[PDB]
């Protein structure tokens, strides 16, 4: 019939080319010869087996990222240009591969297809797009000083960058250290999380074939206490970028310091209040909560449980909350009409069950939802809680999981003081449509990243370092 | 009780000591030995005689700024952190003199005292402070070159600026347009307006004071048609920036292209339509929307008469604003209480009269006010017009007094089509607590800058960016690297 | 081992394929039906017809932009992301059909084409892409303010943006103007000199193909005192960038300040003098001021004719440069070997010659050349002049053609104050390895640019093409 | 001729500010334990100061903390008034200059005429641009796909804690105090425990000027204490470090074990300097000289080492030993000295006993070597040559009147040598040649290089980005 079924499809054909190790253009085997095996969070199944990488595939690893960033290399006589014409070759090639690429984020981390196709790639050839239009745009100054002199500075590439990342958007999250890395000059060799090397090894093959100078991406799969420490205190790696949970970064900042202080970046968790005002129109109010809070399985740091509702429409938005939840199709991420896929461990499966418990065995009213689903893979039901308060566990401990507590509160300053409660990290999403409670809240909220009605340059700045320079002249003259 | 007058006083019968030309820090006569009165707007009545410049003065006063400039001077070789050193100087002596300042202001332009003392000073000092904190901040850059090369800029002074400014705001004006220039490095061949003279000229005093090399500003009080125009065609200034009627600003152009290129600024007048949503706290509207309409007497460029109210609301809006008129004190600029000073001119005064005048007898309701007040002065009573329409002349013809229309809106993109219709030029007031409406119409307003719930007196880093010049240099490098 | 594997050519007597009037990506011809010619400046022959452009040309050209750039407008809701894309596209596009692009910078200015292919298109190319990327990384800012608000600005396109450029280099000059416009998103009206207006026609065939919005660019060719002076009068274009005479250029202003007080920018001439100091490397240096004096036919605004050498070397230099060009290759620009091509007009042509005759009828040497070549075309050939002085016309007026005068000099601040002597406009190319000299120099050469051991005229351009928009919003109570 | 004197310390200079300086108020320590503070030319004690501990850091802490919240009157103030209140507290310094130079010059030996007309012109110059930085500190808005809207806010991080070294005390508080102020922040700062007085005093004058109570607090002590004390406090936000590497790695350290807060180090380095033949053979020996020997070569911007090339390593060694051989060592009070004391007994044996070692291992000892006198920590202009990489004196750095004269020959050689260093390179290099300069310069690895010789990215690491994004009804470019 008319029905436009054509659209974005998997391959189930998708056999795992890419699992050896990534070093220097080159797929090597580990040194030790160990394998680790890599599963499907839908279905509990073997994916197939990835080479194990450890200290010493590290100590070649960065061998040959400083090689490829030493003084004769082509990576670094190479004009900034052509750095940003290489980000954007690569850009094109994730294109031509969109769908096999989507397909293992799908495959290998349990996220719905159509949204793996749709929302996380676009990210990963956006954001390629973008930074590849930095590289020869990243400026430094000619600055007034006081005397017969002439200062001005060079902004320069660290030197070799070490990045380890977590299991929430494997792809995205590759390329978002990837590219701003690159842009501005640096060697990488990049640790991807070990439930989930694929995509990222992947990324290896196109590099290589956009034509990227060997030995200025490497890419070691393996366990975190192993290579993941390995480098954050190899001797020979100037930086480090990290992001995953806050327990880990204390870890890398202190084998920071105790090796060689090399610089440090830590990208860590944060809880995500969300506000509604009594103004906001409940319809959109509902839905866009309920998908900033449901969206990627629940599971991904930039989601937020708690949702301080106002009094005034706490009663409609609750029962509105729940028939959503309801309807929410939870299936295999490979259907086009699952919204909900798998959560991505047995270990992470329990946490949030375990999560699950505590709430309903200390006052919160579970109003729909509550356990796991059926046999294999690790899928939960759509958890809608109720008269939820700051005091329980679930409150304090951030849901991880397809669960969203429904907070309530009378005044403004309450939410204020009650959503700013955080040790260090945050994001915020008010709904009103009242510009001074919107201006007033996004003020207050001591949150890094505010959203008003919905749920760059500062990038490349950890990735490049400053030289100033200075020149004695015989007279200056403004 | 305990009410005591702490309050600044105006002095009393100020003494003009400075009514002469100012060239290389030294007080001259006229060329011609000619000679021009300067009027106190609030009485009619003279307040003293100014030396009137020409031709041949704006030429001594180029070649002094031409010599400040040049490649040996004191000025050129100071460090930039030293030419803030002198802007701080400078604020420092105006806040020293602020009571006299603010006392000329009030007494040339007619301006209430307490307010030139508190809001126009309180800018001069302010933008003064603020460049000097600009001098030594004002960066080049380095560019990564395909190529071993290496390129770099400098942002280097113009050289000598001519400015004209209008009487509006004839300290701020003057203010505005000295600290950006000699900020960069500029040297300065600036002409007050006629009428307000005077403010101007006694800067010239502390500026030699405050230590600034000779040559470095020139101020020449005299007429357009003879010392600006002399300042616009002059072939040795390098630059000229000119804010006032655009109907000379087209002539400071033309000037410009048919004598040296010079470059050119022109900061010219427009309207400033007002957009009230009833879902706006109706009081504190009304309040705005008079302050923004009445202030400094109605007249200056970044005032809006025109006022869109929405229907829901439009008859209590027309009601709330016409006591806002009668309760405004008009009186002499030195009483503590007075809103509202006479207008500048007799010129100015009879345009307002007649054109108040045309709205009466084309169709606008006069709620209020509408003629002169008494004898002596410029002083004109709160008119307040409703049931305007676009088609009016009152409407389509820019009030520079104190006179505000009221007009009624339905639909969004109404007031938006309807308030957007101009002809290069506009400043936008709006008020609402919706988010999405500010939003909407804050971006498709074709407006320079828009105000959300709030006026204040219009017009950074982007200021300083017409006084400077970009200089590069490319380096060839026996190899580049990272 | 005899490899004759090579592959750089131009194309068979191309056909003219786009000749008409571009409005609204949509080919036009003439309201009038006036047509004028196109001649290839190596044979005098002519190449084809252009639709003539006049007033009402440039009403509709400026009608189709305005609605191009109007609220709900497909450009104006674009993301900028997209226009980026856009330009990139473009440059796709150029790439692709750069074989014939290059043809007609060369069959129509008579470029060597080998040039025009390496050089000239490398830049098309190489600034389109680099625009596409500013696309989405042009920031406004917030600003701490004073009291309880909060104001930030907005930078926005301008509006609808006439252009008017020259022939010295047809399709860079057009890249030029186009990209950091659009770039900016506003729309344009653009306007190629009349002897050489193809590569830009051909220009708005692949703009049309790249997906650009219909009005976004509209090109019009035609005559300077009609079609130009029309935009630069237009009463319904918001800003004018011209480049070309400074005498046009003082008309432009002028018109623009008598209609309505659009913004104006000017890309004037100017001199472009090079100082040789014996520390130089005397090879090197002699390479360089040579390519870099009879580059582009030695008539390029990019390039002077000055050369100002120490009296250490001044005696090899003579030399040294008399040699150059004395091998230098002036003949067909479609010859690979060919190095010089013709100039570009009968006008232009004899204009440098007049002022060859001057030097030899003043006392400057005539070391070689000094007149043109053979019948057909317009070229002349490489002249090169001794003892010259700075009252000499020559020396005085620029020669934008195969002429270079070498000047003797002794002290530094000598040169210093020779080389700046001029009225507005300046550009100057230093050879040293001192340090000092090199600091000095630069530092006090009046110049918008300056060039040390090296000779061939980003951020700052796309600012002319938008406009500050700053918003004030009101807030209850402001905290840091 | 009959001459005049204008310039002059504050005569038998009394210590008027030696409490904890905490909310604008100067409390004793709550051990009530005190510690000692010693005048390095003579060696006696100058006065004693409260020591702070742990518990002290609590309380200053609290004060800042509180100083920062919300509803504050620091929070509120405009960010123009931050500056007007820096710039009052660099005229509060200009007017008492003399006695601020004179505990400096008093308290860490250096010759006052010095830290008059080089160290305080500093200290007011710093606080007067940063006064000027304020309120252009700005944020973006930033075109962002869909209908959209987003701006960043460039806001103050919170509690800042600091801790410096004694190489110039006041303008490493200064330097230090003045961009984290500028910015928003509350400040805890840590001098040295040789040097405190200064910083102190500097705390008299912020709070005359106006600044807020809480915003400031300047406790003195020890550091394994008070230091440390601020590295793991949980309620200190950001960190700011200068001084020695080893501490720097408890720093990061301790502050990763604590609550991950931000950590700044500016710790040592060497300062390598490279002297061609081309370059004038005077102007380069005079240059070097001042810049191995200034404030007692003590201090992390000094560099021994100096490479000469072979053609003109004759001169230059024999232009530098008359140098050292001229310069007047003597009491930092007597406008005739060039070079006071060393800060420390402590310092000033480490200086000996590198000496020695390198004349017992080859190095041709030119002149000086050993200490002065009786009373202070003087040690006599020193000066090797024929210096090799290997010897000790050329691999570990020597903060002091000690300055090595390496020989060389190729650019590649010096480029590859000088270069040689584990974290942390400045360098000058004289030559009369562009191209040396420029390979040289960019072949350097360093963060700074002067030629002929020896901001905005200051006040960056003081404020957080807060990126906000608005929904609206509909985009238009
Ligand atoms: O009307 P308005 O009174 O508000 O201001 P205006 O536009 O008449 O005048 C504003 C300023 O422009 C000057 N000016 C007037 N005509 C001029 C001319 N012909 N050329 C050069 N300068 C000229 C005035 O003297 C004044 O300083
Ligand atoms: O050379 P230098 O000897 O002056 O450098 P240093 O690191 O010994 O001293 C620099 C500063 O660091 C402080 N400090 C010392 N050890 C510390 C520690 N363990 N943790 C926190 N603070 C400490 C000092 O008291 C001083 O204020
Ligand atoms: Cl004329
Ligand atoms: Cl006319």
């Amino acid at each position: 019939m008319a029905s436009l079924q054509l659209l974005p499809s998997p391959t189930p054909n998708l056999e795992i080319k890419y699992t050896k190790i990534f070093i220097n253009n080159e797929w090597q085997n580990s040194e030790s010869g160990r394998v680790f095996p890599v599963c499907n969070p839908a279905t509990g199944e073997q994916v197939c087996e990835v080479q194990e990488a450890d200290k010493v595939d590290i100590d070649k690893a960065v061998q040959a990222a400083r090689l490829a960033f030493s003084l004769g290399s082509v990576w670094r006589r190479m004009d900034a240009s052509e750095r940003g014409r290489l980000l954007d070759k690569l850009a094109d090639l994730v294109e031509r591969d969109r769908a096999t690429l989507a397909t293992m984020e799908s495959l290998n981390g349990g996220k719905p297809f159509l949204q793996a196709f749709y929302i996380d790639l676009q990210g990963v050839i956006k954001t390629l797009r973008y930074y590849a239009g930095w590289a020869d745009k990243i400026h430094g100054m000619t600055i007034p000083v006081d005397g017969d002199y002439f200062t001005f500075t060079r902004h320069e590439p660290i030197g070799v960058c070490g990045q380890i990342i977590p299991w929430n958007f494997p792809l995205l999250m590759f390329t978002w250290k990837i590219a701003p890395a690159l842009c501005c000059g640096n060697t990488v060799v990049i640790k991807p999380a070990e439930q989930t090397p694929l995509s990222a090894l992947y990324m290896g093959a196109l590099i290589k074939e956009a034509g990227f100078p060997p030995g200025v991406v490497n890419i070691l799969p393996g366990y975190g206490p192993t290579a993941g420490a390995a480098i954050a205190s190899h001797i020979g790696i100037d930086k480090i970028a990290f992001t995953g949970s806050t327990e880990v970064g204390k870890l890398i900042q202190e084998a920071a310091g105790r090796s060689n202080l090399k610089r440090v970046t830590l990208e860590l968790g944060g809880k995500s209040p969300n506000i509604i005002f009594a103004d906001a129109d409940l319809d959109y109010a509902v839905e866009q909560a309920h998908q900033g809070v449901f969206f990627n399985q629940g599971q991904c740091c930039t989601a937020g449980s708690r949702i301080f509702v106002e009094e005034s429409i706490y009663e409609e938005f609750v029962k509105r909350s729940v028939e959503r939840a309801k309807r929410r199709i939870v299936g295999s991420p490979f259907d086009p009409t699952t919204e909900q896929g798998p959560q991505i461990d047995k270990k992470q499966y329990n946490k949030i069950l375990e999560l699950i418990q505590s709430g309903v065995a200390e006052g919160a009213k579970l109003e729909c939802g509550g356990k796991g689903l059926g046999r294999k893979g690790f899928f939960i039901e759509p958890t809608v809680f109720s008269n939820v308060t700051d005091d329980m566990r679930i409150a304090k401990e951030e849901i991880f999981g397809p669960v969203q507590e429904i907070l309530r509160f009378k005044t403004m300053d309450e939410v204020i003081e009650r959503a700013n409660n955080s040790d260090f990290g945050l994001v915020a999403a008010v709904f009103t449509n009242d510009i001074n409670k919107a201006l007033m809240v996004s003020s207050a909220m001591q949150a890094g990243t505010v959203w008003i009605n919905c749920y760059g340059e500062f990038g490349l700045r950890e990735y490049s370092e400053v030289k100033t320079v200075t020149v004695k002249i015989p007279q200056k003259n403004s």
